């Protein structure tokens, strides 16, 4: 079974619907008005950095869990030790139901796979909350800008045919369709988790510091090793990427992108639908930044 | 030590503004982070990041404590969270922060080795983050997103540990704000947490820098030189506290924070002293012009904590 149940209800319900929290942070009705001076975007600018920062602790203490290096009792420890800071915060900070459920992930689990389950569910549960957050964050805020004269200034063949699982990407309102190749030798047991999403839609944002680069919330929580990693500046266009440390991400580079860090290697568009991308990206970024419109990713198989 | 490097830099950065800070906020990062030419989504991510990675520094800091866990289990758990928080940090602004994020989890003989090496990574992180928020531009929102005043009003009007042990053990200190010129004089409450007052006074006299809360409400906090791992038997909500309050937040930086007006903060900190009745009408002057130095001016306020 599920150790969290009320939290899967409300995790499927997100990928569809803006969540309650979201909104009453965005909209500034949070209950202990949070914020100095009558405005919450200071408020704002913490609940959504917490609530990633603290997902990607939860998915660290997650990946943990799979570890018999480290005792089951140990592990609570830790997580008692470095939860408490994070949730209460965030419960002042309109995530009320977050923090509730945070110590019940913290009460004594009899096995080590209901710790698994109780943090790979809540996990799950911060993610779809941080994605919508990532998506309604004032970006277009940043009057700070690179001097024009700056910003001018700046694995497929391995592998084999027949691991190559065949995929489609659709993005709507706009409509533009793209295929794809999952490579399921390169990292067998993350994209076996990936595949077994599949058909998933869920909203599509880019990305606010890596460069040209989109991501989407997918709906699982991998675990799996990532033998074959590729610098994010290495990446080709069309380059599919799965970020489990970021949130269990689907990462679509479509242009040259700034980050030096290395992620997993999902896969890659076919080159003759490599051209439909950048029209993707720019709505994309005006959705993430100013438009706040949805677009919604639609990833299935073929 | 085990970073004797970087306590001279701990030392350095207290006076003077780090230059990891500096490139973030003039936009002069190496590899130009952002996207489409605007260096504030990266800006957003830099403080916030470090001021993440510096709250699970100090639990891995306070994790050292507790011998249940081992240092090869604690290694291990430093091994798994740090990297996405060390070099994305290193790519974002903070370079030289990747490279003994690598150190402090080598391979560590005593729990004192890796204890040490906590410790001082914490206090350098707990200074680049006290310089990441003075600058930080949180004057955007105001222009934008504003509460009601009149909702403001009602959530006020819908809402004794200086009463508790010895009036005797109190230590009193002096804080004194520059370039405002306004002191005031306060008692420590040596009684109710007394290893936590021990380890703030030991640090005195300390100079540093004086920012506001950007989210508690009319309070401000200053980054102390220390690293507290020292229990928190008394604590208060900070809704609650009175004004003239002094609380010590070893979770959230090490700080030392001043209530002198509203605060609608839930959590409980830890109580470490008061100001005195008599000098708190000064407060009210040096927080307007906090505000102002955190929210708007960025011009330096400065707090010397001296023992009287
Ligand atoms: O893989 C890529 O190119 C993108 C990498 C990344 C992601 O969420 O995956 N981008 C996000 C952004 O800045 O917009 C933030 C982010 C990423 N890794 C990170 C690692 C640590 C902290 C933050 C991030
Ligand atoms: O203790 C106080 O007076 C206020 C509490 C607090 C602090 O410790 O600095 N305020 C800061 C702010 O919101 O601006 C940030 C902050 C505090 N706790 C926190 C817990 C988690 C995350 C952030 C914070």
């Amino acid at each position: 079974m599920s150790a969290l149940p009320e939290l899967r209800e409300l995790i499927a319900s997100f990928v569809s619907e803006e969540p309650p929290e979201i909104r009453r942070i965005r909209t500034g009705t949070v209950p202990d008005l949070p914020g100095s001076y009558g405005q919450y975007f200071t408020a704002w600018d913490f609940s959504n950095s917490i609530v990633r920062d603290y997902a990607m602790n939860l998915y660290q203490l997650t990946r943990l869990a799979t570890d018999e290096s480290v005792s089951v009792e140990n592990l609570l420890t830790v997580f008692r030790t470095l939860d408490p800071i994070y949730s209460t915060f965030l419960g002042y900070n309109g995530f009320p139901v977050l923090a509730e459920y945070a110590q019940r992930v913290g009460q004594p689990a009899e096995s080590r796979a209901e710790l698994l389950d109780r943090l790979t569910t809540f996990t799950e549960y911060v993610n779809r909350l941080t994605a919508w957050s990532h998506h309604y964050f004032p970006w277009d805020l940043g009057r700070y800008r690179y001097a024009a004269e700056e910003v001018a200034a700046q694995v497929d063949s391995l592998g084999d045919p027949s691991q190559r699982i065949p995929v489609r990407l659709t993005w709507q309102p706009l409509g533009v369709q793209v295929d794809a190749e999952i490579y399921a030798d390169l990292n067998p047991q993350l994209a076996t988790d990936v595949l077994k999403a599949l058909p998933f839609t869920v909203l599509q944002d880019h990305a606010v510091v890596s460069g040209e680069s989109m991501y989407a919330w997918a709906p699982l929580v991998s675990v799996a090793p990532t033998p074959v990693r590729e610098r994010i500046c290495d990446a080709p266009v069309g380059r599919l990427r799965f970020s489990q440390a970021t949130g269990n991400k689907v990462i679509v580079q479509y242009g040259p992108t700034t980050e030096t860090l290395s992620s997993p290697v999902l896969g890659k568009v076919v080159d003759s639908h490599a051209d439909r991308l950048a029209e993707v990206g720019k709505a994309v970024w005006e959705s993430t930044f100013s438009s706040k419109e949805p677009v919604w990713l639609t990833v299935e198989r073929l």
